[PDB]
């Protein structure tokens, strides 16, 4: 394995599997790399796909390796630099370069690391697509009156619905359709964890467009492309 | 009650009474919104008046209601300063595609609102208020203003254990003076926390005596709203 | 005394001599010198009058420094900037000579670059020359990772190639650069198993600081 990327690229694409986990399997596939997880309570899942094209230089011959995402990530921030990444399968280690510095990173046994989910395909009801400004603020409001929150479609008035319900006080961001990208408003009405959607949201760069696929007392499904559609991203986030 | 107003405004508003307070009164007033309050320990008081033309909409009709101060800022720190808020009497408050629903407090279960009852005025530009607090403070929690008649001069000083320190401000770095006889002590904290309220630019009216309590005056809303802090002495 | 400061070039002097202890003494020219409350770091600063608009104390640093911060300064302790008045014993170390066998010259990014990479792994960094290549590695060794920052010839301002490798505290080493201007140029003398030293100038090439460090 040998690749040559972009610091932005790469930093997108770890900051979105390191949301949910700090260890992970990366498939090393001919003409992408990438890398599926699920978190340790079973609430979320990631699948992310970075295409050969979304790196200067890409060469793979499909293994897997197992790594400290942290770690990784630590490094990727020291660098508009190019990240040099190359696999010593003999040492079991990857040597990760930006400029003159060199990290010699030790890899993790797979076999050693949670099991890569399945993320199953669903029909949910609803597909709203929106900016990330709204998901950004939608959960921004919430979290001053509750740790839980409510996506919901208002499936006439082709209305999204980023909502919470505290003790006393209540909060609701209603967003019709000329501040959608678009929407097919079935019915949908779900309930999430507040933190894990928000940390999520966080990873999202500042102006993805997002797809939401949305049904009643469902999982969740988002979905955004980063490395300019070179690499896509989908959460799934269990109901609570 | 209805009223629409700029972001801008009303977390300039509300700032200044958070600085003493975590709820208030506030009284709805057909031609002006207003709340004044007194912290706990009973030393600082401010006296706000929003008045009609501050907003955009503006319909009262004589009401009081009270309020979770901390909440209703969080909230209006949702907006563009360029957004309107839309207030509607539990009170609505909408943003862009953004409501929120706040319920009230009883007014009766809250302190009683103070009424805020000096030879010196003097008139500056907020930013020595901020370095005269600044340059005190390193040297401790008691901050003295003290008016030098003859040389038309405000002093913000403080004396240390080991070290004091003197902010002098002569005419030239004044808006104006009326310098009489005026020297007193203050908690630096409460001044400090009251200055923070005020905006970077605004200009600042100071009343000061002897062994007396201080007010502030400034306008905020460009200036269709009013504040007024008095801080007793020590 | 009476001296009239620039605050840029003032804060720079004392900061360089903070980043070691809370507290010194002050003596053509300004300096102090300091060693740490271990005696494992040392500061050698001096600034030329030259460095002054207009031109032995024992200070309190930490203080100074926050009263710095409130800006030319005027010095007559009595400070002035401005209107701003404020008010604030030296009987309240031998920065030996050595001939280290390499000397390296290169821009404080480097350096900077070299010690956050290496914290990620090790509270202990290397600096190591390679003789043979004229190149400098700062580099650190971890439970089972490692980080090189490797400087050949092309990413220095200069060298000359002893032989050198000694290993440090780097929290001590992170400290003292801290106090570095950001494009400062830094000069390192490296030896095997000695003190590190690192020079480098503030007040426009005005004033000039030392650090020494002991090795581990
Ligand atoms: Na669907
Ligand atoms: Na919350
Ligand atoms: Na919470
Ligand atoms: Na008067
Ligand atoms: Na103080
Ligand atoms: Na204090
Ligand atoms: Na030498
Ligand atoms: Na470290
Ligand atoms: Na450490």
């Amino acid at each position: 394995f040998k690749a040559i990327v972009s610091a932005a690229t790469l930093r997108d694409a770890l900051d979105s599997v390191s949301v949910l986990v700090d260890e992970c399997k990366i498939r090393l596939n001919e003409e992408s790399l990438s890398i599926r997880a699920v978190d340790p309570a079973n609430v979320g899942m990631v699948d992310l796909t970075l295409d050969a094209a979304a790196f200067e230089s890409y060469e793979a011959h499909g293994g897997v390796i197992g790594v400290n995402l942290s770690r990784l990530e630590e490094v990727a921030g020291m660098a508009g630099d190019l990240i040099h990444l190359t696999l010593d399968e003999e040492t079991r280690k990857l040597n990760i370069r930006i400029d003159g510095l060199s990290y010699t990173l030790a890899l993790i046994d797979p076999d050693s690391i949670r099991q890569e989910p399945d993320i199953p395909d669903l029909d949910l009801a609803a597909n709203i697509v929106l900016e990330g400004t709204h998901l950004d603020r939608g959960i921004k409001a919430a979290d001053m009156v509750s740790d839980h929150i409510r996506l919901r479609v208002d499936g006439a008035e082709e209305t999204f619905h980023i909502e919470a319900e505290g003790d006393t006080d209540d909060v609701d961001l209603s967003l019709p359709p000329a501040d959608l990208i678009s929407i097919e408003a079935g019915a949908a009405d779900s309930l999430f964890s507040l933190d894990y959607l928000k940390d999520m949201n966080k990873a999202i760069p500042t102006d993805a467009e997002v797809t939401v696929e949305l049904g009643e007392e469902f999982p969740v499904k988002l979905h955004y492309q980063i490395a300019e559609g070179m690499g896509t991203i989908t959460y799934m986030l269990a109901p609570r």
